[PDB]
């Protein structure tokens, strides 16, 4: 009887296959000939973009220990090459075929295939990814489209990449959305670049719900009156958040765009522009786009008839070339037959940690939990460890499964509360999930085991990347020691972010919000840092048209558009004129912490930072019931 069958092999299954090989557990892989979207994109030569997530969050620990020198954003080419490299290692263990049906019994499943071969396995893992409407626009994108108008009903990373590729051919873009949360992918902290996933310090949730919420929620909720922030200059960017019924912030179910702010784009790529664009580093600054009117926001019920293909905003009847519906992603699940008769219904919320379904035996889901920020790698590595331990250690299997039904109800209570299931339930803060899985496995850190102030920085401020949990214990990876050292030395041990929590502990929601924005450049959607880069933008667009061999006439003026922009940017052209502390508070906080770094916490004497730093040994909201 085959012990483990893995269905689908692309990116998600890679670390589970590694653990099964390591323990010499018996496994076969079934994966389709056709491959993934990355195989589509490679074939048609469209691996010409970059990830919206950092190296440290996007490649697995066993690759990072060998290949990390600095923080950067990998290209689509680099991500693919890394899938392919791992595919080559395991190809001989992969049966090329398509699973059409799984019949699940008490201690085995019967797997049926397109070819007609059947397989019996005790443990089955699905790692099949998602179908995405948007993949076709992307995989079959026509660059000859010039001077046309596009309407998008949804803003996601996929829409944002399409927009990046359209604007250089002077294609005009209308968003007819109920708003969107967007973040600068890279940010300046007193002159050093941090990826947004380095500043989330998630373990501070354990000190209190209320404190973590102040740290994180101001750039997402409309909590500041500061007229520099995109969501005051362009209020139609704001979303309905009435659905949220959870004290856990940022809530599960919140999706965001990650984009290159033009300033950071400038700092990295200005000196070799054509070369960078051709590797896949594309300017996708949605906030620059609103500021320059190259995109505009129109309310979600604006007038448009799909028959004549027109949208009507002001008194211009605007001919549009295409409507883009909205990226829906549903798991590529085969038919699963409960007891071999009753079709299993997939619902993220009715699985434990996105992995363990109810009513099925020895079936696990790998790759169907989405990170709010950072790459999938953080989520799939910890899932691979979770599933590996469940499969190879019957003790662990029993413990989790014993009260699985209550675990799921406790989890849904904590993270979703009473809110109706939503299509984005599968979206979790990465540094919550990695840590949740760490505590179920038992490869977590105990805060009470922190000795020095250094140790408190590691526990609270050092990101909860999967590799953070592979330094020691059951799933230790060699090299992580060195890796953590390099990351610490390049990021001043994450003191800056640790000092953030200190600065806002005594503040309230409103105070915290305005402090977050009292910087010269606040982290996210600072509209003071756009106008300066209008000339670089024109140089960028020129450089893009050179790499993509495009000719377009800028001497040709679409008048119709300019008038539409004026109406969109009204609140902006009124609120932006009223422009003209965090910087100083971090400055002196970092100096204080970089001095008492090796100081014993218990030793610390009875300003009030001190008392709070000592209570970090006994956080009062450590309780997670679903564990
Ligand atoms: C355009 C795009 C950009 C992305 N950018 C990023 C990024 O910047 N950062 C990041 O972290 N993540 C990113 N992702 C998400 C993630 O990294 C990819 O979705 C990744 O391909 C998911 O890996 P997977 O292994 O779960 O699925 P896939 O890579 O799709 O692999 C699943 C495999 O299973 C096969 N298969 C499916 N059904 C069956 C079946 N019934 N039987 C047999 N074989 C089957 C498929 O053919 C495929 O070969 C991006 C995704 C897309 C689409
Ligand atoms: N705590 C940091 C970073 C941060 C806030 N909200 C975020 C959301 C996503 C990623 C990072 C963040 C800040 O206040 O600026
Ligand atoms: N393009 C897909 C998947 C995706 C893009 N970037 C990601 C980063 C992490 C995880 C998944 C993704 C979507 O947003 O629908």
């Amino acid at each position: 009887m085959l012990e483990v069958c893995i269905i689908g092999f692309g990116f998600s299954a890679i670390p589970l296959v590694r653990e099964l090989a390591r323990t010499q557990t018996e496994f076969q892989i079934i994966s389709a000939e056709s491959g993934s979207v990355w195989d589509r994109l490679s074939e048609s030569g469209r691996l010409d973009f970059s990830l919206v997530s950092s190296f440290q969050t996007s490649f697995y620990s066993f690759d990072l220990v060998r290949d990390y020198e600095k923080d950067y954003y990998p290209t689509a080419k680099q991500f693919y090459e890394m899938h392919e490299r791992w595919r080559s290692v395991y190809e001989e263990k992969i049966i090329r075929d398509f699973v059409t049906k799984i019949e699940n019994f008490k201690d085995y499943s019967l797997i049926s295939t397109r070819s007609g071969k059947t397989y019996e396995a005790k443990h089955v893992v699905l790692a099949t990814g998602f179908d995405r409407l948007m993949n076709t626009f992307l995989s079959n994108f026509d660059n000859h489209v010039s001077n046309k108008t596009f309407v998008f009903d949804t803003m996601g990373d996929s829409a944002n990449l399409l927009i990046a590729k359209l604007i250089p051919n002077n294609n005009k873009i209308i968003l007819r959305t109920n708003g969107f949360t967007a973040f600068d992918q890279e940010v300046q902290v007193l002159g050093k670049p941090f990826t947004l996933d380095q500043l989330e310090s998630p373990n501070f949730r354990y000190v209190s719900s209320e404190l973590y919420d102040r740290l994180m929620m101001s750039p997402i909720y409309p909590r500041t009156v500061n007229p520099a922030v995109s969501y005051n200059q362009f209020p139609l960017i704001r979303r309905d958040f009435s659905w949220v019924d959870s004290k856990s912030s940022p809530p599960n179910g919140l999706i965001a765009i990650k984009y290159w702010p033009i300033d950071q784009y400038y700092y990295h790529f200005n000196d070799d522009l054509e070369n960078y664009i051709s590797k896949g580093y594309l300017l996708n600054d949605i906030a620059m786009w609103l500021h320059t009117g190259k995109v505009i926001l129109v309310p979600s019920d604006t007038p448009i008839n799909f028959d004549k293909k027109t949208i009507t905003y002001a008194g211009i009847e605007r001919s549009f070339h295409q409507y883009v519906k909205g990226d829906a992603e549903q798991p590529r699940l085969p038919t699963i037959l409960i007891n071999g008769e009753t079709p299993f219904e997939y619902l993220y919320r009715d699985t434990f940690m996105g992995v363990i379904p109810q009513r099925l035996n020895n079936i696990y889901f790998l790759g169907y939990t989405r990170p709010f920020t950072g790459g999938l790698a953080n989520i799939t590595e910890m899932q691979s460890l979770f599933i590996h331990k469940l499969i190879t250690q019957p003790q662990f299997h029993q413990k989790i499964h014993q009260n699985l039904s209550k675990r799921i109800t406790a989890y849904n209570q904590h993270y979703y509360g009473a809110a109706k299931p939503r299509k984005h339930d599968h979206t979790v803060p990465f540094g919550f999930y990695t840590e949740d899985i760490a505590r179920l496995i038992g490869i977590h850190y105990q805060p009470n085991e922190c000795r020095s102030v250094r140790d408190l920085l590691f526990y609270y401020a050092f990101p909860n990347n999967a590799f953070k949990y592979r330094l020691k214990g059951e799933y230790a990876v060699d090299g992580v020691d060195e890796l953590i050292q390099k990351v610490n030395d390049k990021h001043d041990h994450y003191a800056q972010v640790f000092v953030q929590a200190l600065s806002i502990r005594n503040m309230n929601s409103d105070e915290a919000a305005e402090w977050d924005h009292s910087a010269r450049r606040f982290a996210f959607n600072d509209m003071r840092h756009k106008e300066g880069y209008r000339a670089f933008l024109d140089t960028y667009l020129k450089a893009y048209r050179q790499v993509e061999n495009i000719s377009v006439d800028d001497t040709v003026v679409d008048e119709e558009w300019n008038f539409m922009v004026k109406e969109a940017c009204q609140v902006r052209d009124k609120v932006a004129p009223n422009i003209e502390s965090k910087d100083e508070d971090v400055n002196k906080g970092i100096r204080l912490i970089l001095s008492i770094l090796d100081s014993d916490i218990s030793s610390l004497p009875d300003a009030q930072s001190i008392e709070f730093i000592r209570r970090l040994l006994q956080p009062k909201n450590y309780e997670l019931l679903f564990i």
